[PDB]
């Protein structure tokens, strides 16, 4: 409350790191659905669906450009990523299960880079 502060975590490593976990997304094998936007002029019903699109792309412009606050707005748009996946795709498809994997990857790295 006023005047009375927990202790500060140390956040000025943030930027860095997130950028590395991207990277090494970025590079996964199994990342190459997620690389670009959805083409929502050529892909029946995503537009309508999905109500929040979101990629790498997108995710590495907006950290490239200080349009995230903190690193949990970061994670929120990764993890939409893999949720917008699971909405539109089969669990037994390319897609499906590549959006399992990237989403195990992520969150490993999660955990080990900041809990
Ligand atoms: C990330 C993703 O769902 N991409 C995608 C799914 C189905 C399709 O026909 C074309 C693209």
């Amino acid at each position: 409350s006023m005047s009375v502060k927990k202790p500060k975590r140390d956040d000025s490593k943030d930027l860095a790191l997130c950028s590395m976990i991207l990277t090494e997304m970025e590079t996964h094998e199994d990342a190459w659905p997620f690389l670009l936007p959805v083409n929502l002029k050529l892909v029946p019903g995503y537009k309508k669906v999905i109500k929040k699109p979101m990629d790498f792309s997108t995710i590495r412009e907006k950290l490239s450009s200080g349009q995230y606050p903190n690193l949990e707005t970061f994670a929120l748009d990764v993890r939409l990523v893999f949720d917008n996946c699971e909405t539109f795709n089969e669990d037994d498809s390319d897609i499906g299960r590549a959006g399992h994997n990237m989403r195990k990857y992520f969150e490993k790295k999660w955990t080990d880079t900041f809990k």
